[PDB]
Parts: structure tokens; C-alpha cells; sequence
């Protein structure tokens, strides 16, 4: 009797699990009905969308799918839900997720799943070359992927490389573990340092001196990374927790041969994975009845339930605490209950009402250097400059 609409990605199966929850919905609200707005792939791609949608004032989508780096910006445009918070069980959820979609105090979003980068490898060829073990360091990695690819044909290490929110999310994994930041405490920017510059250096060079990395990285999504590593063409992935429900499903050439580790650590004594995830908001401009029918599937849609659905099923990590507590989930995805101290661990990206233009400044330069049309050295003083007059 009430329409809404929400949007939805369509990368590995979300797209797919959501319309089965849609129809678990509608057996509990036969009230309400939802039509599905799907969006591009890229983040980027997705937040210019979305500024249309708030710039012309459209009472659709209803539902948002929020990427953990908006809620600062798109704050003005979303319903304040701080009021129900009991409603939305806020207190049963990961802290970190409930201080994600939390500006100004003000609650702007509900959490539905969180993110951090992971190492993929092939546990089996690993075995065949003499490592018991995944690698510890990104030079251990280097190692494994240079002997193990010209052995096997392959190509050692796939990753996102192309010009989108996607290589920043990797990079800053670079950055962290070399021992260098983005910002330090205050608002001060600080990546011009030699832990940037040989952060930088180190991802030119798996290209194009250790020949580990395609050149081809250069283009590459979080699915072009899937897709190699599924059909056997990788030996190392870095991506996020949903390509696990792919590539060790029945459909997968390399099912049971794919080992999930902390991604490795740096010269900066540590290891880093950035945090990631997708957060739940409502159209500020959509009437009062949409909003109460949206807060309705918000809450079906972050339960426990739906959770542990979505979980098993499309790979992506519950943002309810009590969920890794589940045997189920511990059967279908062992690394997201014995890998929880990565995603709670997980670095977040500068949180500024203006991060997409920061990112924007840091996709130019590092794609760059990817593609040697500048110098690690040039590329890191070129963004700290450009950075500086943003804050
Ligand atoms: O590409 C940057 C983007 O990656 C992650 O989002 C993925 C998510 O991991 C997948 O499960 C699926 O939802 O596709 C998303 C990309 O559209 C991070 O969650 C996100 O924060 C990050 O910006
Ligand atoms: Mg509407």
C-alpha cells in the first residue's frame, strides 16, 4: 500500500541476496513494497549520483546506500535518527560502525556492513613451493609471488589499481604499514614524508620492477581482482571479505584451494587494512509516510537474522556484535569470526564534510605514478600541496 524505492549495488551477489530479502520482507510487511535502484560499481561513480539526487530535491530513492565515507557530507540531505536509536538496537551493534554514521552528534545512518581489506591466497601453491605459511611481510610476499608465478604462469599479486575510491582504499593500506599518515591527530596534513614516498614507490615497483602486478592493475575494480584470482590467474589478492562467497562457491575453479590472512606488514613495524563498509540512510526529502515505511526496512534489514543472511551469503561482515557468536557463520566464513581483531582494527579514511574532493587529490597523483607519468617523489609533494588548501 506504501511505495518505496532503494538503491543497491550489484557487485559479487548483494544485488542478488537483497531481492531474496526483499521478498522475507514482504512476507512480514505485505504493507509495503520496495523497488530497487541499482547503482554503478565505483563509489566514486555512485556519490556523484547521489549529489543529483539531493541537488534537485527528489522525493527517490527513499533508502540510501551510504559508503562509510559520507555520512559527513551528506549529513544535510538525511533523516536525523538519533531518536531511534533504541528502535534500531544501536547498542547491540560494533561501537566503530555506530561512531561511523554518528556527525555531530547526530545519528544520520544505520550500519549494515563493515569492511576491511584481507590477503587472498592460493593455499595450495604455496604448499607446492615450500611456504607453510601466509606472508608475514610485504617483501615475504614479493618473494612468494615472483617464484611461485614465473614457475606456474601466472601473475603473482592482483589489487585495485584503477583511477576510483577503490586505489585509496588500497594505497592508504601502503602507507600505513610503510609508517606514514594522511593527517596526524589535529588537521594537519603530513603524508609529505620518505614513508609516503617509499609507500608509493613500493606499489610502482610491483609493477613494473618486481613484475609481479599486470600493468593492467592500472584499470582494475574490486571484480576485475576477482575474477583473475577465481580463474586461477593469481597467485595473492588484496580485496574485501565478499569475493570469499565467489571464489570458494561450487561455480569456483580454485573452491577449497583459497587460504584468508591479515594483509602483511611493512618497514613501519606494522600491518594495516583499511576500513570499509556500507551504512543505511533516508532520503530527508521523501514524505513522512515513506520514511516511516523506510524505517521499517532499515530495522528488517539490519536484524539479526537478515545479518547472518547476508553474511553467509553475499560475503559482507554483520555489524550486530552478537552475530560472530553464530556456528553458521563460523561454517560459512571461518576468517570473519578468527579475523575479527582486523575489522575492529580497521584504519578509517579522513572523516571531513569534503573527503571525496581529499580522495580526489589522492586518485590524480598515486594513479600517476601507477602509470609513470610522474615520480613517487613529485606525486606525494604534488598531493600534500594540493591537500593543504583543502584544509
Ligand atoms: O571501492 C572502494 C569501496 O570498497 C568497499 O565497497 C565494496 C564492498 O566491499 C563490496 O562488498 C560491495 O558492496 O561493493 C563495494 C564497492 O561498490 C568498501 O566497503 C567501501 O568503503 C570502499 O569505499
Ligand atoms: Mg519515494
Amino acid at each position: 500500500a506504501v511505495k518505496i524505492t532503494m538503491t543497491s549495488g550489484g557487485v559479487g551477489k548483494e544485488l542478488e541476496v537483497l531481492k531474496k530479502q526483499l521478498e522475507m520482507f514482504h512476507q512480514q510487511y505485505p504493507d509495503i513494497e520496495v523497488e530497487i535502484i541499482p547503482m554503478p560499481d565505483s563509489s566514486t561513480e555512485r556519490h556523484d549520483l547521489y549529489v543529483t539526487y539531493f541537488a534537485a530535491g527528489e522525493t527517490d530513492p527513499d533508502v540510501l546506500m551510504l559508503d562509510v565515507i559520507w555520512p559527513a557530507e551528506f549529513a544535510p540531505f538525511l533523516e536525523d535518527l538519533t531518536a531511534d536509536k533504541d528502535y534500531f538496537e544501536l547498542g547491540e551493534f560494533l561501537p566503530g560502525t555506530v561512531m561511523s554514521v554518528t556527525v555531530n552528534g547526530r545519528i544520520v545512518a544505520v550500519p549494515w556492513f563493515t569492511d576491511a581489506g584481507l590477503l587472498y591466497y592460493r593455499k595450495d601453491l604455496l604448499e607446492k613451493y615450500g611456504y607453510d605459511h601466509a606472508p608475514r611481510t610485504w617483501d615475504e610476499l614479493v618473494e612468494m609471488a615472483k617464484k611461485i608465478s614465473q614457475a606456474e604462469g601466472i601473475h603473482g599479486f592482483v589489487w585495485q589499481g584503477a583511477r576510483y575510491e577503490g586505489l585509496v582504499c588500497d594505497f592508504l593500506e601502503y602507507l600505513w604499514s610503510f609508517g606514514g599518515d594522511v593527517l596526524d591527530e589535529s588537521g594537519k596534513v603530513v603524508i609529505d614524508s620518505p614513508e609516503a614516498v617509499a609507500a608509493l614507490q613500493f606499489m610502482v615497483d610491483l609493477i613494473y620492477k618486481h613484475k609481479v602486478t599486470p600493468e593492467g592493475v592500472t584499470t582494475y575494480m574490486e571484480e576485475d581482482a576477482r575474477r583473475i584470482f577465481q580463474n586461477g590467474e593469481a597467485v595473492f589478492m588484496r580485496n574485501w571479505p565478499y569475493a570469499w562467497s565467489l571464489v570458494n562457491s561450487d561455480e569456483s575453479p580454485i573452491k577449497g584451494k583459497v587460504g584468508v590472512a591479515p594483509l602483511p606488514m611493512g618497514p613501519g613495524g606494522r600491518r594495516a587494512a583499511t576500513l570499509g563498509g556500507w551504512v543505511l540512510g533516508i532520503n530527508k526529502f521523501s514524505s513522512p509516510e515513506e520514511k516511516e515505511a523506510a524505517k521499517k526496512l532499515i530495522k528488517f534489514l539490519t536484524s539479526y537474522d537478515q545479518q547472518l543472511y547476508k553474511a553467509i551469503n553475499a560475503g559482507q561482515n554483520p555489524t550486530r556484535k552478537a552475530v560472530y557468536k553464530d556456528p553458521k557463520l563460523k561454517e560459512a566464513a571461518p576468517f570473519m569470526v578468527e579475523l575479527l581483531g582486523v575489522f575492529i582494527n580497521a584504519l578509517p579514511r579522513p572523516r571531513v564534510a569534503n573527503y571525496t574532493e581529499v580522495s580526489d587529490v589522492i586518485q590524480r597523483y598515486v594513479h600517476a605514478a601507477l602509470t609513470r607519468q610522474t615520480t613517487s617523489e613529485d606525486a606525494i609533494k604534488n598531493i600534500a600541496k594540493e591537500l593543504k588548501f583543502l584544509l
